[PDB]
């Protein structure tokens, strides 16, 4: 359905966001 | 209800979209 | 639509993100 996908696609993007988070942590050492 | 709490969690994403940018512009300088 | 206009922000966000992924690249080298 239209509402589960849309809800699959802001899970997805939650995670790329967190990976970044993850990133400049490790950026800034 | 679903549509608001699907607003919500978009909301909360963009919101550290915002964040990791002006990160990424401090660890540029 | 609502439903439209929904699409269209996680569109947006998914657009920051690969922005984002790409100056971290860049950053690192
Ligand atoms: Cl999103």
């Amino acid at each position: 359905g239209e509402i589960a996908a849309i809800k699959q696609e802001i899970a997805a993007n939650k995670k790329e966001i967190a990976a970044i988070k993850w990133e400049i942590a490790a950026i800034k050492q």
